[PDB]
DNA sequence: TTGACTCTCTTAAGAGAGTCA
DNA sequence: TTGACTCTCTTAAGAGAGTCA
């Protein structure tokens, strides 16, 4: 198994490596009509990466080091979080986009949490606009709104009371 | 099946049908601190459903008919719905339950909307909680609230900033 | 040990279609 | 014609693991 100083150098070298990465300043809606700002770390769209990581698919990658000659990988954005416990009321933890921003590995952008967690991110209203999750989002989520519903509650006859 | 006649005879059908399904009063969260009462039309745990009704998951179920000596068939939710665009900005409409009660075939707790639209009324905080759906909610989201994240956002070096 | 590819899987909101009797 | 089962699929937020040089 690999030591808590191992798990340290791991983490470490993998925010010296994605330091490293183009930093992007995105303007962002925080909610309540106000703008902000964010800078994401943005992973390269094709090969090199950086070293440790390798593309798995469209928007998934992996950070990969070998330790006392044992291949070990991780998911490339649950790495900030390895010294922490891997699931919470029965559910797995994910990495968690604060930025909504995939290609960014800033771990100041990223949270660990259930994917139902993670989801519903994406239409919080935004930490200036009521955001009541007890770590706060970073900007408002990008599906929030009053949405494109093409049809509501209907009856032809009188069969039905809501 | 084609004819608009047809289609119409289909629904009339279905909500007949469905219209003497048991009748289940849920006590519901509006937001705001608010409470109140939904009357959802649940079909039968098990078979016999109703007339027309099959189920081909744990909870899904899909109506059929005979027309013009075929069968046609339908997701059993999808039914109030077939006289409507199939599809939305290049997305496909789902059938949506406003009360978040996947065996109520109440078509007053139904609209019909894009898959996104859809999942993020798990999270919304209600008709009386600000809820900003053009087609309103009829309860606050099962799943909204401050969440359970485990970790927040974090680095151990000076690489970063938000 | 490392890079750059390859493949399939999970979840929870939703789907279509085939086999029998 | 109708009923009661069977199977896999879609999406968009996330995953694990293999091959080859
Ligand atoms: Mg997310
Ligand atoms: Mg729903
Ligand atoms: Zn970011
Ligand atoms: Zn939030
Ligand atoms: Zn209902
Ligand atoms: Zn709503």
């Amino acid at each position: 198994a690999l030591t808590n100083a191992q798990i340290l150098a791991v983490i470490d070298s993998w925010e010296e490596t994605v330091g490293q990465f183009p930093v992007i300043t995105h303007h962002v809606p925080l909610g309540g009509g106000l703008q902000g700002t964010l800078h994401c770390y943005e992973i390269p769209l094709a090969a090199p990466y950086g070293v440790g990581f390798a593309k798995n698919g469209p928007t998934r990658w992996q950070y990969k080091r070998t330790i006392n000659q044992v291949v070990h990988r991780w998911g490339s954005h649950t790495v900030p979080f390895l010294l922490e416990p891997d699931n919470i009321n029965g559910k797995t933890c994910t990495a968690s986009h604060l930025c909504h921003n995939t290609r960014c590995h800033n771990p100041l952008h990223l949270c660990w949490e259930s994917l139902d967690d993670n989801k519903g991110r994406n239409w919080c209203p935004g930490p200036n606009g009521g955001c009541v999750h007890a770590v706060v989002c970073l900007r408002q989520g990008p599906l929030y709104g009053p949405g494109a519903t093409v049809a509501g509650p209907q009856q032809r006859g009188s069969h039905f009371v809501v």
